[PDB]
């Protein structure tokens, strides 16, 4: 017959390695002729696999890219403007690689045109507190300077935004070995470390959710008006280059000024991490000097969009997407998850062949330039938007398959809670040691949940991959599912690194493709109960813990600030009321949904719609403050890491460094106001699961 | 049996009658102990009458009040600071009622305090082009000025804005007989005109949607932040008062300095109406000083809800709803529209008792404070806005039955166009000369189409009325209809005045309260049809019509200035074809709708949601420049007029008064991103109506 279990047991572990070998033999550039080429060759496969139809959704969006013939280079330069030490041009490629040609070399996407040239400030990871360290506790003063800091911990569109604001001239970003080689673990291509001249390649803008920088709110099709340079979103004001960590060893070795603050300041490298500014007693007069050359401009993206479509309910979409643009290769990201959800939509296809079709409608897609800033799925949800948010029932997500050997990885909304632990007790564990044991089993063993004893760990959705829009614009249900580590943050090893190529994979990562494996029934297998369970797969009383949970956590953030709370009378006790309301109205629909007479498609539906319309409920069309595309009010990326969800995100920035605002009666009354929008939505959230009349 | 038929014959003219006495004894000011007893009143016979729960919803909103004990007027004084003529503190009382406790005097809702003195600009009727004949053409400065203007032709919040941002300091309302003395009729109470004594109320506020000034987006609930005062949405800066038609005599009499420009700015009233500033040589030294005592507070309000759930649909809401909050009687506006509600639910109620129900749920509402700027239809709204988007089929407005005796008036969405016609001719014309005749035959042949031989006149909506959210900002398909007369924006001679009783409507308007039943007819035949045919009764082809029709006008606009879209490339192409693809894909989903297979209940229904979400795909989430609160694309409230539907009104704006830019480059830039966002929203709506997979 044809159930779960026929699907599962069709994906084939052989499968899964030959489409990643096809994938990553070239680069796959977002904007280039290479990357059109794959997407055209993925449509054709998935006319073959089965589906109904599959098509190119194109868009027309600002890309960036270094200058062929005027390279991108950090020197440090002497008091006669000699540059006595050059960064490198490339990064040495890896073996039987040495003669592909249109590797991109390293730089920050995005990045402006520039030449500033002086005195260095070391700021750690450049987070928040990194700059409140150095501002308040050390008094220095990162005005007109450079500033260098080792990737990890946040995203570096953050660290940016962060030297910004700042006052700094140029920013340069580099991997110390601390958080980017594994001790006891080999160097590529001899080991999954990064070498010394490896560099982690990325965007820096700080977009908050907008896609093309140039067209916020609308597609960037054919017709499309777009904003000038200047008033763009997103984009950084000052250059920044990212560099290995035999090239940071150089620019830092001769650094002076202060000590660094603690030991949490301190890399792995040979030198002192002194913060600065400028370098010791002897090389005072040279300065570094940055030359970025790098241009944006408006290049063609495609989607590739396959559609299967649902035998009852055609007009409810059930989503599985994943980014196909790479920096380079793509080893790992994206083209573990891109193989992945290749074999899944053969799987469905087989299924399809012999006369199955799925109850919902199955949309697949292949998405453009998620590197340069979520670009393609984010102008293909501006594009069908009206059609997503009253069909949409959920969205999963398919970047990178693995980023670890050690135990699977979920993020995704409490809907999804139940699902996920209901379908990974019914997978086989992949892993050693478990041999005949449920993937529930060893997750729950190798990450137990913080709170619930014999329960796994799910993480919030934070942000940095394709299902933002859909999520934290649109309010459709998401969810992810890797193999992961034992910071996450940070990225393994060689992310965004020429050597990130299918010998890594294969030698190091996943040399029988079982965990390729696993991720697909995992990915799968979700899509597949999402879109033939005839009642949705979602458990609202699942929203309700979370709710109690982050209401408790904000409350505590507050109570920092008991003299504040008194004089401006801040009460969280209509969050608390809300958050009971949603409780006790989740446990009744829950009822209803167990007892309602289930011979009527009508209550089905009804209910149906209730549980996909709950998501859409926490969706405030006003968007938070400064962020309008940012609308979900109890999940949005963090305003300091856009990689980390935040909870009650409007009340945590109202609140985040409060104590330093000048008018405290003006900052505590946007504690207040934000709490009112969250007790509101909350309860207008409970109120779409009440009787509907 | 239990068709339309049976509803629309239980509808009885008698009941209209002996409803509307009993709400209109005494006043129900919105805010007040009366108001609250008659909500209770109604809450409790719609009970009665046989809805399944009738609830209050009530919200703390800022209202307006005159002090009491220190009264708004103005005069003139002399240069002594002697106060040598006072305007009237109250209105003659009509007969019969001259021991009635609690009439509002006349004054502006919202006006702040103040006590200005100046010398006066007459402004005619205060429109934007009135502002831009005395500042361009005849270069009279308003600056520092008090302006004294005529109600009529606008909304009389659009004249205090145009005034205020011509640098007045305050602003004089009055009643021309030009615009509120029919020739030949006589005064109240011997007729149904003005008397000289006699003074229109009404708000001054320019809200563009936003509901309660102090809590725009969210419910003015228990827990609402408020704004500060200084904050709120859409309060007056100057001072403004309402008088009649004697005490503006006095005041125009003296006037001097300019002749008006033409006969378009004359009145009827015995004086010269000159321009000024000031009065002529004898009385130059005397000014006019205005006393505004009002004040705003926070107030409660209280809607009154009712539920028919619905049979097979109960998550389907076709909402009948109108204001109960009066000036003073509200003999016309709004208890002539309540006592059609009233006799509506009745009706409704009969079925019910009989053991029918609606195939989807109606609900039914009194609204409170619409006179105060439509403030319990938007807190209710915002309160259930995740509901209604995704439930919501329709709103039918109810205000006002009559305001005239000659034939029928229709605004709404062209999704109802067709359902209008149809249901019209079904019913029987009550007017003298078409006895045995249709409604459709007599509306056809009083208020012909400009367009189309055979048809009826059916407007745009506009605004001044409680659809404003359910469309504007919701994009939930509205529609209203009245009796009308033979300027439709200035009321009829005894709106808002103290005059406005029962005895009006029986004497004057409609005697036999035959008017008042084909107006039931009208309102309850929509619900009835809205809320029982299976397939709902909206043709998109229609839309589509319309599309063509704007898309034309707008692009006539703008071919006034060819040398400009020469220059700057300004195309409309991109909006025909969006409206072209609009007109096939309609006609196409028409096809289908004949011909599904109508025994499959989720084609149906799938196809009822298309239907239903249609006006929903011409919301922009981002909405209009400047007004959040108008999300509709195709339609939006006059930014000169708020009575008035502006269609394209993105692009119109862009458009107006364009030549007068200073930066023509962005001016135009401005123009072709509103035909851009106009072409995309019209396409997404299409794209609604394509097959779902
Ligand atoms: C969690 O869910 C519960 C429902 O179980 C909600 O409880 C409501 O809470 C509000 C606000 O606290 C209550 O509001 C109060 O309403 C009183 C009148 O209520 C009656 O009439 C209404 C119709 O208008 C009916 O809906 C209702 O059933 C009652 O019959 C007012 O008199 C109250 O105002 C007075 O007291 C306050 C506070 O002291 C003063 O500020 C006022 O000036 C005034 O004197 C008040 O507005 C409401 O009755 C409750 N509904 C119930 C029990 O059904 C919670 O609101 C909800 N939590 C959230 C966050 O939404
Ligand atoms: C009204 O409805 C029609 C559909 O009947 C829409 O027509 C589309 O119009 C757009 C824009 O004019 C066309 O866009 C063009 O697409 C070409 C490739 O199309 C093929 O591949 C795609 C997948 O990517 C398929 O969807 C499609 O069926 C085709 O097989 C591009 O090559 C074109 O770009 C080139 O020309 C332009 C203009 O000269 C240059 O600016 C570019 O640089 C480039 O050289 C172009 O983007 C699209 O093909 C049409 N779809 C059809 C016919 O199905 C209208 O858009 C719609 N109106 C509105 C307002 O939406
Ligand atoms: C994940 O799996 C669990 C365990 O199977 C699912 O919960 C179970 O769901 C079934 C079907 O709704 C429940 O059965 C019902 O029991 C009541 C009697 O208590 C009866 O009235 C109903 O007719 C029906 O037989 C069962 O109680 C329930 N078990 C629990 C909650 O422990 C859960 O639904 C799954 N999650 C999904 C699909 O998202
Ligand atoms: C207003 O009334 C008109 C006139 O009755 C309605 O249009 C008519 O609708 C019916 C039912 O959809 C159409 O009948 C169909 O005819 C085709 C053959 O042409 C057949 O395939 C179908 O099975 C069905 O019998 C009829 O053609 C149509 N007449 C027209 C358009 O002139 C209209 O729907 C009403 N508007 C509403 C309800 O909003
Ligand atoms: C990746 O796999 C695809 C599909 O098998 C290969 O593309 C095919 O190549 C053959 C031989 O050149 C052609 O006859 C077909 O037209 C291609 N099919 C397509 C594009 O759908 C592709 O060559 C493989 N790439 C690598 C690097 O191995
Ligand atoms: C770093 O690179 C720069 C730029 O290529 C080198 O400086 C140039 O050297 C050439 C040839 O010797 C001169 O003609 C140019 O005038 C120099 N350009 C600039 C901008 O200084 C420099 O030699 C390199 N430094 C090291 C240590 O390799
Ligand atoms: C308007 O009609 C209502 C309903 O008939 C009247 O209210 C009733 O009055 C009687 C006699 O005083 C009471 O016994 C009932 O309790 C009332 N019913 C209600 C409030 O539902 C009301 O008196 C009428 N008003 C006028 C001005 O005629
Ligand atoms: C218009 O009204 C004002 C205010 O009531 C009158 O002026 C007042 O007259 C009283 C009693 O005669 C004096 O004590 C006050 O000093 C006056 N107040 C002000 C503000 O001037 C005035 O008489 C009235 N004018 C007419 C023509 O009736
Ligand atoms: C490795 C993690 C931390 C980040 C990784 N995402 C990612 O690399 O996306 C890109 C683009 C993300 C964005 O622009 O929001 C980036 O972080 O440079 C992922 O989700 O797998
Ligand atoms: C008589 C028409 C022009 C206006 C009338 N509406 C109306 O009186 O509403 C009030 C409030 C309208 C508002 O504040 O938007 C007003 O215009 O002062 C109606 O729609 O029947
Ligand atoms: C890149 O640099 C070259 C040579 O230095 C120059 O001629 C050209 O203007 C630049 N190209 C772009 C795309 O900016
Ligand atoms: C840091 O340096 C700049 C430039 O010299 C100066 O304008 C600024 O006030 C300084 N800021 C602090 C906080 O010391
Ligand atoms: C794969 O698994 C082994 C066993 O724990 C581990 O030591 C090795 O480092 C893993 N590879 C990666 C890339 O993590
Ligand atoms: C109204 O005026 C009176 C008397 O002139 C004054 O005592 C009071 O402050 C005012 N009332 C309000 C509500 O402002
Ligand atoms: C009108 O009068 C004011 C106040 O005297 C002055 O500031 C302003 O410039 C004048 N405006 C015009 C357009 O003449
Ligand atoms: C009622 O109808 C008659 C007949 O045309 C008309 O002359 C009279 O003015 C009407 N009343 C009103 C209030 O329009
Ligand atoms: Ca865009
Ligand atoms: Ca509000
Ligand atoms: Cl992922
Ligand atoms: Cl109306
Ligand atoms: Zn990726
Ligand atoms: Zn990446
Ligand atoms: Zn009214
Ligand atoms: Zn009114």
């Amino acid at each position: 017959k044809h159930n779960m279990k026929a699907f599962l047991d069709e994906l084939k572990a052989e499968n899964i390695k030959k489409f990643l070998y096809n994938f990553t033999q070239i680069p796959h550039l977002a904007g280039t002729e290479q990357n059109f080429q794959l997407a055209k060759q993925i449509q054709s496969q998935w006319k073959e696999f089965g589906l109904d139809s599959v098509e190119l959704a194109h868009y027309d969006v600002l890309l960036s890219y270094p200058n062929k013939t005027h390279p991108n280079y950090i020197s440090i330069i002497n008091e006669d403007g000699n540059e006595i030490f050059n960064t490198s041009l490339f990064e040495p490629p890896p073996p039987g690689y040495e003669n592909v040609s249109d590797i991109v070399p390293p730089f920050s996407a995005f990045s402006p045109q520039g030449m500033p040239e002086g005195d260095l400030v070391y700021v750690n990871y450049a987070r928040t507190e990194d700059f409140f360290k150095l501002e308040r506790d050390m008094k220095i003063n990162c005005s007109g300077k450079i500033v260098i800091a080792r990737y990890g911990k946040v995203f570096r569109g953050n660290k940016v935004k962060n030297a910004q604001l700042a006052g700094a001239k140029g920013v340069i970003l580099y991997s110390d070995p601390a958080d980017y080689f594994a001790p006891g673990v080999k160097s590529y291509p001899d080991g999954w470390n990064l070498p010394g001249g490896g560099v982690q390649r990325g965007n820096i803008l700080n977009l908050n959710g907008a896609g093309d920088p140039l067209t916020p709110g609308y597609p960037a099709n054919e017709y499309a008006y777009r904003r000038g340079i200047a008033e763009a979103v997103g984009l950084p004001s000052i250059p920044v280059h990212p560099i290995g960590y035999y090239d940071a060893q150089k620019l830092l070795e001769k650094m002076g000024g202060s000590a660094p603050p603690d030991s949490s300041w301190r890399g792995s490298l040979k030198v002192p991490y002194n913060v600065g500014p400028g370098f010791t007693g002897n090389f005072s007069t040279q300065k570094v000097k940055m030359h970025i050359h790098s241009t944006n401009e408006v290049t063609r993206i495609y989607n590739v969009i396959g559609t299967l479509r649902g035998a009852v309910e055609p007009d409810r979409y059930v989503i599985l997407g994943g980014h196909r643009d790479s920096w380079v290769f793509g080893g790992i990201d994206p083209q573990s998850g891109a193989a992945v959800v290749h074999e899944i939509v053969r799987s469905f296809g087989t299924l399809k062949k012999e006369g199955w079709r799925p109850r919902r409608t199955i949309l697949f897609a292949s998405w453009d330039a998620e590197e340069f800033g979520l670009l393609g799925s984010t102008e293909w949800a501006e594009e069908n938007s009206r059609l997503l948010q009253e069909r949409g029932v959920a969205y999963i997500n398919a970047d990178s398959s693995i980023e670890g050997n050690y135990t699977l990885r979920v993020d995704c909304t409490p809907l999804m809670y139940s699902l996920v632990h209901n379908l990974t007790k019914e997978l086989k564990s992949p892993d050693e040691g478990f041999e005949g044991k449920s993937l529930y089993e060893s997750w729950t063993k190798k990450s137990p949940s913080p709170e619930f004893s014999g329960m796994p760990r799910i993480s919030k959705l934070g942000s940095g991959n394709d299902f933002e829009v859909f999520f934290q614009r649109l309010g459709i249900a998401s969810g992810r599912a890797r193999y992961t580590k034992n910071n996450k943050f940070s990225g393994y090893p060689l992310y965004h690194s020429v050597y990130e190529t299918y010998e890594l994979v294969e030698k190091f990562y996943d040399p029988m493709f079982k965990y390729h494996l696993t991720v697909a029934q995992v990915r799968g297998g979700m899509v597949f109960e999402l879109a033939n369970s005839i009642v949705l797969p979602f458990d609202c009383r699942d929203y309700a813990v979370v709710l109690r949970k982050y209401a408790d956590k904000i409350y505590s953030i507050s109570m920092k600030h008991p003299q504040e709370m008194k004089t401006y009378s801040v009460s969280f006790d209509s969050l608390f009321s809300a958050v009971k309301n949603f409780t006790e109205i989740a446990s009744k629909f829950s009822e209803r949904l167990q007892d309602f007479d289930k011979s009527n498609p009508i209550v089905l539906r009804m209910m149906n719609d209730q549980l996909m319309f709950l998501e859409r409920a926490f969706i405030d069309p006003l968007g938070l403050p400064d962020r309008p595309f940012y609308r979900h009010v109890i999940y949005a990326p963090s305003s300091h890491n856009k990689y980390a969800g935040e909870s009650f995100p409007g009340i945590y920035d109202a609140l985040f460094d409060i104590e330093s605002k000048v008018d405290p009666s003006k900052a505590w009354g946007e504690v207040k106001r934000q709490i009112y929008v969250a007790a509101f939505t909350v309860q207008a959230a409970a109120e779409t699961l009440s009787e509907v009349a």
